[PDB]
C-alpha cells in the first residue's frame, strides 16, 4: 500500500554520464557506445548565448577542443557533428557500461525520470512530466545542462529528454536526444514565454484510481457524466480535453476498481467545482497530474526492471 | 531553480540487492562484502507470522536452506546468524560492487531514499522521512521486505532502514541494518497501532526557506515571535516543539535568505492559523515536512556524489 512519486532506478544511466568541457564552458554529456551526446551550447560563452550562430561558432572548434571526462576516464574525441541542438562527439572508446537503449520523442502528458547531474556527476533523481505547453517543472541549477530524462522497460532505457535551459518563469525546456526541442523554444537567451499550463486530465483520473486502490474513497459520488459534458467543465478549469483514446487507456484501471471511467469523471467534475473542502487525496491537497495510467499500474503491481 | 522531492542516485545500492528464498518465502537482501542482510521473517510461513518463535524456527534451518541469487549469480551460504530482527547470511563471494558504506540509526525527522525491490530486482526510488511516530509513509507491496533506505555523502552509502512490514493503517515499519526496529513495532502480524503523526517543524521551516529562495514570497509577513510563543501554536496543530538546536541548524538558510528563523516561525504561525487561502507554495497546497535543512542546501547548491 501507499503511493509515491517514484523514479526509475538510475544506475543504468549513471554509468553513461560524462563531463564535457569546451573552452571555459562545462556541462554534462551522455556516453552511449562510442558517441557522447551533449547540448551544442557547450561551445558558447555567456555573451554568445545572447544571439549565437552555432554553425559559425563550431567552425572555430576542432576535436581537440572538446574535453570529455568519465569520472577520471579521459576520453579521446575523434569526430564531432551538430544534429539540431545537440552535438555528437565520436570518442575512441565504447562505453563498457552502455545499457540497452532507445531514443524516443515523448508526447505531452507522458512522464519520465530525470537524473540531475553537475560536472558529469549525479546529484539526484526525480520524476517529471512533459507539460502540455512542452515545458517541464524540474529542479535544475547552472551546470545541469546535459542531464537526461528517461524511462526503463525491464532492460531497455528509453531516453526522451536532454536538459538545455531555464525560462525566466522558472520552468525548464529541453530537447529529445536527436536535438529537437520540445515545444517552440530555442537555445538562445531571449524572450521566451511558456504558454498556458493545462492539467493532464487522463493523469488526474489515473491518480484518482490509484487513490481508490489505496483506500481514499471519499471523493466517489453518486453521479455519472458524458465525455462532452465533462469536457465543458474541463475547459473552464484549463484541463486537457478527454478523448475516447484516454477512456480506453484507463480501461484496465476501471476493470480493477469496478468504477466506470465516466463515473470517475463525474467525481472529478465535483472536485473541480466544489474543491476538496480541506481534505486530502493520497496525501495531497491538490489534484495530481504527473502520474500516467501506466505509472499507476506499475506501482500498484510492483513491476521490476 | 525549481524544487522537487529528490532521491539519491540508486546505482550503488542496486548492485547490492539480491533475492533470498527460504522454503516458500522470498524477499530481498543486501549483499555487502561477503554477508547478505535480510529480514528474519524470510524463515516464516504466513501461519508463522501470527505468533512466531524465530529462535525455534531457525533451529530447523541450515545454510543450504537459504537460496541467495544475485540476478542469476547464485551465491553459496556458508554461515548464518540472527541479529535482532535481521538474518546475516555469510556467503562464499564478496560482492565486487560493494560500495563504501556505513550502518546508521537515524532520528525522527531525518530523510532518506528508498529503493523499492521485488524478487531482488529494483522497481523504483523515492524519498521518505522517519516520522516522529517511527513509521514511514512509503510505497511497498508484498515482497518488498528487505528493500533498504539510505543516504549518500560523496562516495559513502549510509544505510539506515530495512523494510519489514505494513501496518493495518497503511503505514510502514522497519529496522536499522543491525535489526532493531524503529519505534515499538515487532515482526509479528498482530495489533500494532502507530501513534500520533506529528509534523516535523524544523523541516517545514527549511521548506519555507527553499520556497523563498525559489521565488515563493507571499507567505512572508510583518511579524516575529518567540520560541515559547510559537511552540504554543505548534502544540495545538500537532507540530513537533522547536528547539534552539533546530534554530541553529537553520542558521545557514537564515543567512542566505536574510530572514531570521523566528521571523519565518511567525510566518508559519500565520499559515497554521489562517491556512493558505487556496494559494500554493512550491506547487503544494499543504505544508511539506519531508525536506531537512540539509536537503534544501543540497538541492539549492547542487551537491553531487
Amino acid at each position: 500500500s501507499g503511493f509515491r512519486k517514484m523514479a526509475f532506478p538510475s544506475g543504468k544511466v549513471e554509468g553513461c554520464m560524462v563531463q564535457v568541457t569546451c573552452g571555459t564552458t562545462t556541462l554534462n554529456g551522455l556516453w552511449l557506445d562510442d558517441v557522447v551526446y551533449c547540448p551544442r551550447a557547450v561551445i558558447c560563452t555567456s555573451e554568445d548565448m545572447l544571439n549565437p550562430n552555432y554553425e559559425d561558432l563550431l567552425i572555430r572548434k576542432s576535436n581537440h577542443n572538446f574535453l570529455v571526462q568519465a569520472g577520471n576516464v579521459q576520453l579521446r574525441v575523434i569526430g564531432h557533428s551538430m544534429q539540431n541542438c545537440v552535438l555528437k562527439l565520436k570518442v575512441d572508446t565504447a562505453n563498457p557500461k552502455t545499457p540497452k537503449y532507445k531514443f524516443v520523442r515523448i508526447q505531452p502528458g507522458q512522464t519520465f525520470s530525470v537524473l540531475a547531474c553537475y560536472n558529469g556527476s549525479p546529484s539526484g533523481v526525480y520524476q517529471c512530466a512533459m507539460r502540455p505547453n512542452f515545458t517541464i517543472k524540474g529542479s535544475f541549477l547552472n551546470g545541469s545542462a546535459g542531464s537526461v530524462g528517461f524511462n526503463i522497460d525491464y532492460d531497455c532505457v528509453s531516453f526522451c529528454y536532454m536538459h538545455h535551459m531555464e525560462l525566466p518563469t522558472g520552468v525548464h525546456a529541453g530537447t529529445d536526444l536527436e536535438g529537437n526541442f520540445y515545444g517552440p523554444f530555442v537555445d538562445r537567451q531571449t524572450a521566451q514565454a511558456a504558454g498556458t499550463d493545462t492539467t493532464i486530465t487522463v493523469n488526474v483520473l489515473a491518480w484518482l484510481y490509484a487513490a481508490v486502490i489505496n483506500g481514499d474513497r471519499w471523493f466517489l459520488n453518486r453521479f455519472t457524466t458524458t465525455l462532452n459534458d465533462f469536457n465543458l467543465v474541463a475547459m473552464k478549469y484549463n484541463y486537457e480535453p478527454l478523448t475516447q483514446d484516454h477512456v480506453d487507456i484507463l480501461g484496465p484501471l476501471s476493470a480493477q476498481t469496478g468504477i466506470a471511467v465516466l463515473d470517475m469523471c463525474a467525481s472529478l467534475k465535483e472536485l473541480l467545482q466544489n474543491g476538496m473542502n480541506g481534505r486530502t487525496i493520497l496525501g495531497s491537497a491538490l489534484l495530481e497530474d504527473e502520474f500516467t495510467p501506466f505509472d499507476v499500474v506499475r506501482q500498484c503491481s510492483g513491476v521490476t526492471f
